[PDB]
């Protein structure tokens, strides 16, 4: 199992949690995740505000790396590992985000390598999309789509990321 592997790199920073994931297998033969890709991944649910990663945020992680996973091998063709525009934003609708054409291109364009997306930066982009949207609920006080943001806790909640 990977709570073994977890306890066994052990809270983990970025580092042990690189090391940990990539030990799991969840990434198949697709590269190991990055540090930075890591990084964020504790970023998002970093509730309690340490830079680490807890055992039951792990297991929330765990069950969303497994969802994000699913919808990449349902987007990706033969499954290479990469996927491109199409399919990312293929993924982006599957995960209930309705977004615009011009805002998607920007996602895309954002996470691409020579137009094509790796596992790594497809998770990225997950994780990014995940924790935004995260901090704009908690302003949109009357969940209508829009919200108001002071300058500085417009910087704190989006430079936490």
């Amino acid at each position: 199992s990977v709570y073994t592997y977890f306890s066994a790199v052990a809270e983990v920073d970025a580092e042990e949690l690189q090391r940990c994931l990539t030990q799991s297998g969840i990434n198949g033969t697709y590269s190991p995740f990055s540090l930075e890709t890591c990084r964020i991944m504790i970023a998002m649910l970093d509730r309690d505000h340490t830079g680490k990663m807890g055992f039951n945020a792990f297991k929330e992680l765990w069950a969303a790396l497994n969802a994000w996973k699913e919808n990449f091998m349902t987007v990706d063709q033969d499954g290479s590992g990469t996927v491109e525009h199409h399919e990312l934003r293929q993924a982006i609708g599957l995960m209930g985000y309705r977004l615009s054409p011009q805002t998607l291109t920007t996602i895309v364009k954002r996470y691409s390598k020579n137009g094509r997306i790796f596992f790594d930066d497809y998770v990225a982009c997950c994780v990014k999309l995940r924790a935004l949207t995260d901090f704009f609920r908690k302003r949109d006080h009357l969940q209508q789509g829009s919200a108001n943001f002071i300058y500085d806790d417009f910087l704190q909640g989006t430079m936490a990321i």
